[PDB]
């Protein structure tokens, strides 16, 4: 493992986390490198399991995909990643800095995270559990895909898909969560659900619903209704994202592009509001 690096060379300084699976830690890599490290608590699930996320960062690499520096291999299981100041894109659209954010700062946000996803689109494989939980967020209001925990190749034959698996249906295309058919295009539903975190500064999508009723009413044809503020046609982009075809919803390519050009080709007459 030419990742593994000695115990000594880091020093945990800030805890920014914690759980029943283990902790995020702020540290120094080093004594020159500030880096996040995420800890196995011994016992809650496999090193094995734990590495899987360091596994996948080995392979893929992008300027808008959390970067992968080292790992402390023998337990307590360490892994170490380019520091995000910010935290998860969730809490930060929740905290106090998330009232000041709007459109224009959202959109470009959204189109960063098309770009890491257009990358992931680029090298055949599907990361499975986008949202804003798993994106990070840096100074400059730069956004990184993480926790490739789930990342993997679509195609790969040697691969035996776990059965009874339970992925969460809000954020999960239902083709992938009721017959595991995991494609790009179920990643794209997820962005579209991520596009509803995005403009409801963080707020759980279907509201006053249960995964049930989720799954039921998606199936039906059910869809989240534009929100307030938010312009039709960015609504537009969420349900092509939503479409019931998974070859019927758009590439990351033409998503990344989409926002990255939003306010001149789409919304050229945009004026701020008092949430959007």
């Amino acid at each position: 493992d030419a990742w593994e690096i000695p115990r000594e060379s880091l020093r945990l300084e800030v805890k920014l986390g914690q759980g029943c699976f283990g902790e995020v830690w702020m540290g120094t890599w080093n004594g020159t490198t500030r880096v996040a490290i995420k800890t196995l608590k011994p016992g809650t699930m496999s090193p094995e399991a734990f590495l899987q996320e360091a596994q996948v960062m080995k392979k893929l690499r992008h300027e808008k995909l959390v970067q992968l520096y080292a790992v402390v291999s023998e337990e307590p299981i360490y892994i170490v990643t380019e520091y995000m100041s910010k935290g998860s894109l969730l809490d930060f659209l929740k905290g106090e800095t998330g009232k000041y954010l709007r459109l224009p700062q959202l959109v470009d946000m959204a189109a960063q995270i098309a770009s890491g996803m257009a990358y992931v689109e680029r090298m055949n494989y599907v990361h499975r559990d986008l949202r804003a939980a798993n994106i990070l967020v840096g100074e400059n209001l730069v956004c990184k895909v993480a926790d490739f925990g789930l990342a993997r190749l679509i195609e790969d034959n040697e691969y035996t898909a776990r059965q009874g698996a339970k992925f969460p249906i809000k954020w999960t295309a239902p083709e992938a969560a009721l017959y595991g058919r995991f494609t790009i295009k179920s990643d794209v539903w997820s962005f579209g659900i991520l596009l509803t975190e995005l403009t409801t500064k963080g707020r759980v999508p279907y509201p006053g619903m249960v995964n049930r009723e989720v799954l039921d009413q998606v199936e039906r044809g059910y869809r989240m209704p534009c929100p307030p503020e938010c312009p039709e046609s960015l609504h537009d982009l969420m349900c092509q994202c939503w479409r019931k075809e998974p070859e019927e919803r758009p590439t990351f390519e033409y998503l990344q592009a989409f926002l990255e050009d939003y306010f001149t080709s789409t919304e050229p007459q945009y004026q701020p509001g008092e949430n959007l």
